[PDB]
């Protein structure tokens, strides 16, 4: 029953809640992030999640073709989701590549980031333990910034392609290809492990984090807000994307997950449970990582807002620092990186299988099992690897950060979600959906969610977008570097490559 549904949904938590949420909550202050986080959650997250589940269940088609009989004129939501999930597959596998590199470098007796007496460290390096005794730098951040991937002075100098990371990325892609070769999703007792290990790892990390000194400052920074920061659109614009990324909203996956359920199945309670559980695990992981970050700041004796990198690498700077202090660091490090690989992989298979099925639905005659689908999967993996080689070279962090900020976040996700809510609440109508639910499942849901879809989400999205446009600021990596105009143009081209799908399909349909 409930144990079975939690066993099925154990794959809900992924690299999102464990990695992306911390650095998004850290880039622009922690306390000023929770208020728009929860506002956007209860305004759009659970509403749009439930909406995707209902559309996938009511209509047997799940994905691109769900909108074919709801509103054909707005069919571009599926294409936008396909483009967004393709870019997501492009830049998501790099996190797994870094995790694999750490796993391979963690088999040694002494962890590489324990000390910085190595051949890739400047003399200015100092051990953070002895730091309290404007040019010093902790060993972990220096290691992550040079040995893991060397940083050029800017994006204008791509440098030379790295080889060890390329090999790790190729290994991960080959593992994914050879696992989709057969398919190991159908599991018996293994689903118990695949659902218990991540939670146990997170729980022991939580215990370690809040049992460490200096966690109080991290908790206060995470919770206590700053009203003045709400005056900048960055906090709202990234709080309206982190919660959408966590639930895989608008990625075309949740609109097809509900297609497996039958007509008479109470999906309301399941959707509420998964949403609340995802929010809770994200919140507790935030406590853990901000506690370890506060401990890092306490030993480093520097301001919390700049103690660590304010970019995609926050997890790889906090979590290894946490497992370093745990007894027998090698064992816990190996287990943790296996956990990261398991979660990120499972997300990678769902993101990929969804994309492949969605694109095959476009041309069903081209690929009907056999070997043509096999070579198509091989081609997709090869092209994704080649494209991902761009952000793994020397100074590859800038391309990755820009592509993450402008690919599956920022304005594209809010754009897709706003049109989704607008069409569902202004052509199909919330009353019609409640009538269908009432005649479909037991109990009539409260009128809260129809008002939600009608007002709370579209107003929030439009206001955030316009408020960002008026107070336009360039995207900056970390806090001391500024992109050139052409880099921002490239990022905006990336975002438009997703956003323009809806107007393009609209005008094509209006032509005939
Ligand atoms: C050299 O590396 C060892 C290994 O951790 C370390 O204990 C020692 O402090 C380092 N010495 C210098 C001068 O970096
Ligand atoms: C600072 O360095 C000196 C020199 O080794 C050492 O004696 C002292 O214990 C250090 N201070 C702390 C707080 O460890
Ligand atoms: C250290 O940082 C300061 C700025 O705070 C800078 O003026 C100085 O050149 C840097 N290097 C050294 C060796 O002090
Ligand atoms: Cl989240």
């Amino acid at each position: 029953k409930i144990d079975f549904v939690l066993s099925v949904a154990g794959g809900f938590v992924g690299l999102g809640n464990v990695w992306r949420f911390p650095y998004l909550c850290y880039k622009n202050g922690g306390g000023a992030f929770l208020i728009p986080y929860f506002i956007f959650l209860f305004g759009s997250g659970l509403p749009v999640f439930f909406l995707e589940i209902i559309i996938g269940q009511y209509t047997s088609e799940g994905g691109i073709t769900c909108w074919e009989k709801i509103c054909p004129l707005f069919s571009g939501i599926g294409y936008a989701s396909v483009v967004i999930v393709s870019l997501l597959n492009v830049y998501y596998i790099v996190i797994l590549a870094w995790a694999t590199y750490y796993l391979f470098q963690s088999f040694q007796k002494e962890l590489p980031w324990a000390h910085c007496n190595h051949s890739w460290n400047t003399p200015h390096c100092m051990e953070d333990t002895m730091r309290k005794n404007t040019n010093f730098t902790s060993p972990v951040i220096e290691f992550w910034e040079r040995n893991v991937l060397s940083l050029s002075p800017g994006i204008d100098h791509p440098g030379s392609l790295k080889w060890d990371l390329a090999l790790c990325l190729l290994l991960v892609w080959l593992v994914c290809f050879f696992c989709i070769w057969k398919g190991v999703r159908s599991t018996g007792k293994v689903v118990y492990f695949t659902a218990t290990f991540p939670f146990a790892m997170l729980l022991v990390l939580l215990v370690r984090g809040l049992t460490l000194p200096g966690a109080g400052a991290g908790i206060k920074f995470y919770l206590y807000p700053d009203i003045t920061r709400l005056e900048d659109p960055q906090v709202w614009i990234d709080a309206g994307t982190q919660i959408f990324f966590s639930y895989a909203i608008c990625l075309g996956a949740m609109t097809s997950l509900g297609s497996y359920n039958k007509y008479k199945y109470n999906s309301y309670r399941d959707c509420m449970l998964l949403g609340c559980l995802n929010s809770g695990t994200s919140f507790v992981s935030g406590f853990a990582i901000f506690s370890i970050l506060g401990f890092m700041a306490q030993e480093q004796g520097v301001d919390i807002a700049d103690v660590a990198e304010s970019g995609p690498g926050l997890a790889f700077i906090a979590y290894p620092k946490a497992v370093t202090m745990m007894p027998l660091p090698t064992f816990w490090s190996i287990l943790f990186f296996i956990m990261l690989l398991l979660l990120g992989l499972d997300s990678q298979f769902v993101e990929v299988e969804g994309q492949i099925t969605s694109l095959v639905d476009l041309y069903p005659s081209f690929l009907r099992k056999g070997y043509r689908r096999e070579i198509f999967i091989a081609f997709v993996c090869s092209i994704s690897y080649l494209l991902g080689l761009t952000m793994v070279t020397e100074g590859g962090m800038y391309v990755f950060q820009l592509f993450d900020y402008y690919a599956a976040s920022g304005v594209c996700l809010l754009w897709v979600a706003f049109f989704e809510c607008f069409v569902i609440a202004w052509i199909y109508g919330g009353d019609n959906l409640y009538d269908g639910i009432e005649d479909m499942i037991g109990y009539r849901p409260g009128p809260w969610m129809k008002y939600s879809w009608a007002v709370i989400t579209p107003v929030l999205c439009v206001g955030c977008f316009i408020f960002s446009l008026v107070k336009y600021v360039p995207l900056t990596y970390n806090k001391t570097y500024v992109y050139p105009n052409w880099a921002i143009g490239l990022g905006w081209s990336l975002a438009l490559s997703s956003m323009l799908c809806v107007p393009l399909v609209i005008v094509i349909r209006l032509c005939q």
